[PDB]
């Protein structure tokens, strides 16, 4: 069951973003990310259950005093959207003096990021668990290019990624989810294809040239996102497999993961 942590053992340092999420040190020294909220019990049991190398580690709860706390591992390099944007074509301009080898991520690194998000989605699909909000803003980066699926639904600095209908991430959603709120492992695989597009554009917002209502019309009409400049044709063919109009015609996350792993392996020594 759910592991409990004594409040005395949690020493807050500062805030990370907004429910408030803080950086802290935990005893039994160790860095951690702590979630404090102003449904908790259901989530605690769920997060104790979801255990995988590519799912952010949950350590337990603090159910003594106010607020109630949720303890997670600290992911140094932050959210995957910010990481992509800061390790993109303009990385040299954006980098601080001390930054190590500033520049855009190469093909091998982009494929290793994509494969780790896919591995996490393979685990969730095997458990018949539907994420509903897969996007780079919901993935986290740790030291050594370790990528894990974080939040399950964001940090408010990404409010522009949601449309009010109850906030929906319409740009990552297939037509059946936009029209009927039909969420399945097949709508998550569509969102995965959009994550691939975000990765290969270094964090651009999908349909950035369009407003929310223009994006809804394009998606429901069957328009597909253009191939990114850094995207090889074989990676775009994977995106297209995720974007089949009929949910049952979409490739399974398992085959997508196997294809990305096969492409990563063939590029390792080059
Ligand atoms: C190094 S920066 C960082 S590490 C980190 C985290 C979370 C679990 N481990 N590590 C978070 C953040 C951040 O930029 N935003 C925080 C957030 C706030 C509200 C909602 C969703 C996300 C989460
Ligand atoms: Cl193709």
């Amino acid at each position: 069951c759910v592991h409990h942590i004594k409040r005395r053992d949690i020493v807050l340092k500062w805030e990370l973003g907004e429910g408030k999420v803080f950086l802290a040190e935990c005893h039994n020294k160790m860095l951690v990310a702590v979630k404090a909220l102003k449904d908790f019990q259901r989530e605690a049991e769920l997060l104790t259950m979801l255990q995988h190398q590519h799912i952010v580690r949950f350590f337990g709860v603090c159910t003594e005093g106010r607020p109630l706390l949720m303890v997670f591992e600290y992911m140094r390099h932050g959210d995957l959207n910010r990481f992509l944007r800061s390790h993109g074509p303009d990385a040299k301009l954006l980098a601080g003096g001390e930054d190590v080898a500033p520049g855009p991520l190469g093909l091998g690194q982009l494929l290793a990021v994509a494969s780790q998000v896919a591995a996490g989605m393979v685990y969730l699909a095997g458990l018949h668990f539907v994420h509903r909000d897969l996007a780079t803003r919901n993935c986290l980066v740790g030291q050594g290019l370790v990528v894990k699926i974080g939040d399950f639904g964001s940090r408010d600095i990404y409010s522009t990624d949601y449309y009010r209908v109850t906030m929906l991430p319409i740009r990552w959603m297939p037509p059946e989810s936009i029209l009927y709120r039909k969420f399945t492992t097949e709508s998550d695989v569509w969102s995965f294809g959009v994550v691939l597009w975000e990765i290969f554009t270094y964090g651009k917002q999908p349909w950035y040239q369009l407003s929310n209502t223009e994006a809804i019309d394009c998606i429901t009409q069957g328009r597909e996102l253009e191939r990114p400049r850094a995207c090889p044709p074989e990676v775009y063919a994977i995106m297209r497999g995720c974007w089949q109009r009929e949910p049952q015609q979409r490739h399974s996350i398992k085959d997508v993961h196997a294809r990305l792993q096969a492409l990563a392996q063939a590029h390792h020594h080059h």
